[PDB]
C-alpha cells in the first residue's frame, strides 16, 4: 500500500495528487479525520471539493473506502454521494467509523468561545472525545433500529445538562430521531466491514492508495498542540485502523507546497504578515476549501519539513503550487530557527521565541501550466534541487496549476 | 525498530518477553496506554510488576523511553522510579505525554456505574478524552510554573459543575496544587523531547524495541468496542507518535498465550465458564497485575489470532504459558465460529451469536521450566506446529514459566 500525506498544516494539494495517481490503484482509502477536510480536484475546467468522499471517485473502476478511524457526518456524506452516479459497489463506509451528531458541532462551537483553537466547527473533536469515552455511535449501529434507538436514548440522557449551555434545540431529540429516519436508509447500503476488505486486498496483492487528511503538523500527538486536529495524521495512522500493518507500506508520498499556509490559530514561524503574504493569499486563492476562511500564508519552512519527513518516512515528495510564486523577485526559505541567540537546526517541541532564519532564492516568471521539466525555468529547477538536497527526499511530482494534467512526473 | 505487541486482550506475557530480549537493544519504548498496564518480570525469584516504567529497566545500559501517546499519572510513575537505583539518564518521559489528573480517575469510576465496561478505574479513558478536546495538560507544562498554573486554573473552572456528581473533594483545588508542588520537582529532570531522541536514534541505526501495552483486541478502533481501551494497541501505533515511521519497523513479535484471557466485560467467544476455566485461572494465577481482578479464562481462538496477526504484520510469535496446561488431558482450540448455521473462518466486526467451533489436541504432562525444544514432549510440539501452520507465522519464543530464563529461543 502507498500513502499520500500532507507534510505541512493541511491544504498542500493532497486531493490533486490522489486524483492524479488514483487510476493505477484498486482501492483509495480515507483513513482519518472527517469533513473538516476539503480536498479540491480540478480536471477540464470542472472542480470537485471533496470532504469525506475519497479522491478516487472520478475513476469508476476504483473502490473508495472510508475507513474506521474517520468520523462521519451522515447527512453531509449523503450530500456528497448525490453528486456522483452509481456509487453502489465503488464506495464503502466502515461499520466501525464513528458518527458525528449535531450535538458535536454545537459543542465544538461552544468550546471554541474559550479555547480559540480555530477549528472548522464541524464537531470533529467532540466526536473523537465520545470515541475515547467509548460512548460514541458507530456506523454499524445504523444497520439495526433497536440498537440505534438504545444508543440514541443514552445520548439524550447524557446531553440533557448541556441543552441550554450548548444552545441545543428544544426539539433536539425528536429532530435527531427524524434525522436518522431520513438518512440511515440512504447510507445503510454503503456500510461494510472494510477492515476485512483491506486485509483481504493486502493479502491478494491488490494496489491500495491511502489518502491522508490534514497534515503532519496538525497531528494530535506530534503537531503544534493544542493547535491541532483530534486525529493522528502521519503515514503510520494509515496502518493503525484500516486493516493494514506497517510492513505493508511501500511508497510514502509527502505533499508540500512551495510556500506555507495554515488556517486557524497556532504557531507559524515562517508566517508572512506583510503585503507579500497577502499577495500569496490572493494569487494562490488561499481560502479554506471547507470553511472559506482566509488562510495564513508564509514561506517554506525546511526545519518543519525535515521533521515531518522523519515522522512519515517519505520516499518521494510532491511539490505543489510553484506557479503561485511566478513573478516574485526573491523567494525566502526558512532553513533554521534563531531562539535567544541559539541557532536551531531541529524542530523543537515548543516554538516559542523561534524566529525564522531565511535563505533567499532568485525567482522565476512563468512556471504556470508547465508539464515537462525541460520547460521549467532554470531558477525553478535550482529551487527544487535545494529542497531535495536539504530534505534528502527526491521530488517526483511537480504541480504547476490546479488542473490534474498540469503535473510533471519524474 | 522492533515491536512487541500482545495479540489477544492483554496480559499475554509482554513484560516477560521484553525483559528477556531487551539486553540487545539501546532503547526500550512504551508508546501507548498508561498505568492500566501491568507487565510482570520475574528473574531469580524476584518479581517486578511494572505499570508505566518500560520493561528494559533491569538492564542499566538500556535507555527506557515513555513516549508521547502515553498518559502519565505522575505520582504513580514517581513511586515506580523510587524502586530502582540511578534512573537518571536511563529513563526519559516525553514532554508531549498527557497528564492524568485525579479528576480523571473519579470520572472513570463515575461513568463506570452506567457503562459497565470494566475499566481499570485509573482514569485512562477520561485523560484521552481531554487530549482529544485539546484541553489536556502535557508533561512539558510541568517545566514552567506559570504555564502549569494557567492550565490548572482552566481545569478548576472546567470541572466545577461535576464536583458533586464525581465526588470531588471540597479541597480538590488546593490538593491538586499541592500534588504538583510535591511531584513536579521529582519528575521534571526526566522530561525530555523524546520524539527528537528517537528520530536521531533511528537515523543513527541504534537498536530500538517498542513495548506494547494491552493487546490488539482492546484497540479503540479495531477491538471489541466498546469493551476496549482508549488507545490504539496495534504495531502501527508504535510509529504514530514516537518519532518513528512505518518504514522503520523490522520485526513485529506477537505475544500470545497457549489459551486466552480477558479481564473486564465484553465478548469472549472461547471463554470457558466451567470448572476447567477456574482451573486455568488457579494454575495460571490469572489475576490482574494492576487491579487484582480475577481474569476470565478460555481457550486459544485462532479466528481472533489470525485477525490480530493481520493487523500487526507479525513476523514472529511468542507462545506463552504452555506450562499452565500441564496435566490437562485435552486442549481445545477454537478454529472457526458457528453463527446461525454459518461457519465463519474470518473474524467479524460483531461477535453476537458467534459460537466457538473447537478442535481438540492431546495434552502433555511436564513442560514447566523446559529450556530446550528437545526436552518438550511430542504433544506440545504438535500443538505448536498446528498454531504455526494455521496462523502462518513462525513461533520463535516459547515460555515455560514466569522466569526470564525459562524461555526457548528458535
Ligand atoms: N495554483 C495552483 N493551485 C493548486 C495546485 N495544486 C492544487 N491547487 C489548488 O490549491 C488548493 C489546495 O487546497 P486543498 O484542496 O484544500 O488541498 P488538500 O486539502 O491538500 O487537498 C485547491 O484550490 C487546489 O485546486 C497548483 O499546483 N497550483
Ligand atoms: N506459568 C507461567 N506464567 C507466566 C509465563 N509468562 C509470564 N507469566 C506470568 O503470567 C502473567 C502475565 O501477566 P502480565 O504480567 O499482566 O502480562 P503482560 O501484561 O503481557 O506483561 C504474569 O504473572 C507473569 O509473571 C509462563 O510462560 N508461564
Ligand atoms: O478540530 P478541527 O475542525 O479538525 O480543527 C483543528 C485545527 O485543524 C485545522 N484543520 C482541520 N482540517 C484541516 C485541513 O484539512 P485538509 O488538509 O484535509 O483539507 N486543512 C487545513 N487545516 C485543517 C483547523 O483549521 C484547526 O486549526
Ligand atoms: O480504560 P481501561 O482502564 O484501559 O480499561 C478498558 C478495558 O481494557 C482492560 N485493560 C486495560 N489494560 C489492560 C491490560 O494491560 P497489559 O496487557 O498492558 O497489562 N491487560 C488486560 N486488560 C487491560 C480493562 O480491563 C478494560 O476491559
Ligand atoms: O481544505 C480544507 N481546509 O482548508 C480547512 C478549512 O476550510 O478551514
Ligand atoms: O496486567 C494488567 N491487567 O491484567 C489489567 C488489570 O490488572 O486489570
Ligand atoms: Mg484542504
Ligand atoms: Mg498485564
Amino acid at each position: 500500500a502507498d500513502v499520500v500525506v500532507g507534510i505541512q498544516w493541511g491544504d498542500e494539494g493532497k486531493g490533486k495528487i490522489v486524483d492524479r495517481i488514483a487510476k493505477d490503484y484498486d482501492f483509495v482509502v480515507r483513513y482519518q479525520g472527517g469533513h473538516n477536510a476539503g480536498h479540491t480536484i480540478v480536471h477540464k475546467g470542472v472542480k470537485h471539493s471533496l470532504h469525506l468522499m475519497p479522491s478516487g471517485v472520478l475513476y469508476p473502476k476504483c473502490k473508495n473506502i472510508i475507513s474506521s478511524a474517520v468520523v462521519v457526518s451522515v447527512k453531509d456524506l449523503c450530500e456528497e454521494i448525490s453528486a456522483f452516479e452509481d456509487l453502489e459497489n465503488r464506495l464503502f463506509v466502515s461499520d466501525r467509523a464513528h458518527v458525528i451528531l449535531p450535538y458535536h458541532a454545537k459543542k465544538d462551537a461552544f468550546k471554541e468561545k474559550s479555547q480559540n483553537i480555530g477549528t472548522t466547527k464541524k464537531g470533529i473533536g467532540p466526536c473523537y472525545e465520545d470515541k475515547m469515552a467509548r460512548s460514541g455511535i458507530r456506523m454499524g449501529d445504523l444497520l439495526d433500529d433497536k440498537i440505534l434507538e438504545e444508543k440514541l436514548n443514552a445520548h439524550f440522557k447524557a446531553i440533557e445538562p448541556f441543552k441550554k449551555a450548548y444552545d441545543l434545540g428544544e426539539n433536539y431529540e425528536k429532530d435527531l430521531m427524524g434525522y436518522f429516519k431520513t438518512y440511515a436508509p440512504k447510507i445503510c447500503p454503503f456500510i461494510k466491514d472494510t477492515t476485512s476488505m483491506l486485509i483481504e486486498a493486502n493479502q491478494k496483492g491488490e494496489k491500495i492508495l491511502l489518502e491522508g487528511a490534514q497534515g503532519t503538523l496538525l497531528d494530535i500527538d506530534l503537531g503544534t498542540y493544542p493547535f491541532v486536529t483530534s486525529s493522528n495524521t502521519t503515514s503510520a495512522s494509515a496502518c493503525v485502523s484500516t486493516g493494514l500493518n506497517p510492513k505493508a507500506i511501500n511508497e510514502v508520498i509527502g505533499i508540500t507546497k512551495a510556500y506555507s499556509t495554515r488556517v486557524g490559530n497556532g504557531p507559524f514561524p515562517s508566517e508572512d504578515t506583510t503585503p507579500m503574504g497577502d499577495h500569496l493569499r490572493t494569487k494562490g486563492a488561499e481560502f479554506g476549501t471547507t470553511t472559506k476562511r482566509p488562510r495564513r500564508c508564509g514561506w517554506l519552512d525546511l526545519v518543519a519539513l525535515k521533521y515531518a519527513c522523519a515522522l512519515n518516512g517519505c520516499t518521494q515528495l510532491a511539490l505543489m503550487k510553484l506557479d503561485v510564486l511566478d513573478g516574485i523577485d526573491a523567494i525566502k526559505v526558512c532553513v533554521a530557527y534563531e531562539r535567544k541567540g541559539e541557532r536551531l537546526e531541529i524542530f523543537p517541541s515548543d516554538l516559542k521565541d523561534c524566529v525564522p532564519i531565511y535563505q533567499t532564492f532568485k525567482g522565476w516568471e512563468k512556471s504556470v501550466g508547465v508539464r515537462k521539466l525541460d520547460d521549467l525555468e532554470p531558477n525553478v529547477r535550482e529551487y527544487i534541487r535545494f529542497i531535495e538536497k536539504e530534505v534528502g527526499v527526491k521530488i517526483r511530482l511537480i504541480s504547476t496549476s490546479p488542473e490534474r494534467e498540469d503535473t510533471i512526473f519524474l
